[PDB]
C-alpha cells in the first residue's frame, strides 16, 4: 500500500517586480506517478493574495507525476502596482506554504517558498540618450523638452511604456515607472551647449 | 496721356503669430496696365523689418498689372519668436506704408498697411481629449498621465510638434506652445473616477 505523500521541490530565488507579470514552477513527484491535488496556504492559514494564480491543469491524472515526467505546476501572477515597500527593501517579501496529495490519500508536510518583490527601478537602468543640443542650458524650450523625452525614450526601449518621462528647466530627466518608482539622468549627460560645440 | 498714379490695394487683416510664418498679398493697378515698381517703408523713412521680404516677379513689364490681372506682389515672413506683446494689443502691431508707381513716373501717395502680431496660444485652440478614468482624480499615476498626453495629443494634431502637453497631479492639461504662450484645460474635461 501507498504509505508516502509527493515530493515538492521549490524554486530557490522567486522575484518579482511590480506591475509586471511573473511565473515560477513548483515540480511535484509521488511514488505512486499521481498527484492529487495541491495547497498554497500561509502556514496552514488562508494564502492571503488573491493575485498569486496556478493551473490545475493535469491534476489527479494516472502517471501525471513521475521520477522522469514531473507534474509542473505553472504559477503566475502581478505583484500590485502599489504593493507596500518598508524602508527595509528585503521585508519586501511574503513567506508561504505548500502541500500536495496523492491519489491515495497522502498529503506531503508544508514546506516554505518565499515571493521577493522589488520596485521597478531595480529592474530598470536606463542608457544616457544621445546628445540634445539647447540654446541655453538653464532654460530649454519646450521642442527641447520634446527632443530629451524622444531621445531618451529612444535609447531605452525595454524600459516600459507606461513609464512617463518628464524634463526639468535645465534638462534633468526624471523617469518615472508606473509603480512610481523612479530613475534620475543628470543634465551634464542630457544636454549640451549648441552655440559651444560650434 | 499718363499722368495718373497706380492704384494700391491692401490687406484689410493681416495678423501673423510670433515663429509661424505668414503670406499676404498686396494688389497693384494702373491705366497704363503697366507697374514699374513698388517701395515698403515707415511713412517715408527706413521698413526696419528685416524678417519681412517681398517677391519682384513681374516688375515693370506691359500688361502686368490690368484692372482684370492686377500685379499680385507676394509678402511673407516670421515675427520673431520673442517679439514684445504689450499689454494693450492695440499697440502689438506694426504700421507702415507701401507706393507704387508706373512706367511715366506717376508716384502714388503713401497707402498704410498693418501688420499685428500675436502670441501664439492666440492662434491655436485645443480640441477636449476623449475622456480618460483614473483610480483616483486627485493622485493620477505615471500610466494615466501618459494616457491623457496621448490623448489630447490625438485631438489635436493642429497644435504645433513642437508644443509640450504637461499633465498634473490633478490631470490640469497644460499646453505650453513655442513662443512660450500656453492654452490650459481643466481637469473636468480630461478625467473621470473608474
Ligand atoms: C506570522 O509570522 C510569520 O512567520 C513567518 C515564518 O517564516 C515569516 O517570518 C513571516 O514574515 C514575513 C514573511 O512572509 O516572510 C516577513 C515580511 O517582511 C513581511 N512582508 C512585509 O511586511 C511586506 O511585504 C511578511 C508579511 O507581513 C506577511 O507574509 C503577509 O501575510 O511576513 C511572519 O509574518
Ligand atoms: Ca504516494
Ligand atoms: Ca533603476
Ligand atoms: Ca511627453
Ligand atoms: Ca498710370
Ligand atoms: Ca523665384
Ligand atoms: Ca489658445
Ligand atoms: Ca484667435
Ligand atoms: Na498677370
Amino acid at each position: 500500500t501507498d504509505t508516502t505523500p509527493p515530493t515538492i521541490t521549490v524554486p530557490s530565488d522567486i522575484i518579482a517586480y511590480r506591475g509586471e507579470e511573473f511565473e515560477f514552477y513548483f515540480e511535484i513527484t509521488d511514488d505512486s506517478g499521481q498527484v492529487k491535488n495541491i495547497e498554497l496556504s500561509t502556514f496552514g492559514k488562508p494564502l492571503g493574495l488573491n493575485w498569486l494564480e496556478y493551473s490545475e491543469d493535469n491534476f489527479n491524472v494516472p502517471g501525471n507525476a513521475t521520477s522522469d515526467n514531473p507534474l509542473r505546476v505553472r504559477v503566475h501572477g502581478t505583484v500590485p502596482l502599489n504593493e507596500p515597500i518598508p524602508a527595509d527593501k528585503n521585508r519586501a517579501q511574503f513567506t508561504r506554504t505548500i502541500r500536495a496529495w496523492d491519489a491515495a490519500g497522502n498529503v506531503s508536510s508544508n514546506i516554505t517558498f518565499v515571493i521577493k518583490y522589488r520596485a521597478q527601478t531595480d529592474k530598470y537602468n536606463p542608457a544616457d540618450p544621445t546628445i540634445t543640443y539647447v540654446d541655453r542650458l538653464s532654460s530649454l524650450s519646450p521642442s527641447e523638452k520634446n527632443a530629451v523625452e524622444a531621445a531618451v525614450r529612444a535609447a531605452n526601449p525595454q524600459i516600459p511604456a507606461a513609464a512617463r518621462i518628464t524634463v526639468s528647466a535645465n534638462g534633468t530627466v526624471t523617469i518615472t515607472y508606473p509603480d512610481s518608482s523612479t530613475d534620475t539622468i543628470t543634465a551634464n549627460r542630457v544636454v549640451k551647449d549648441l552655440a559651444s560645440s560650434r
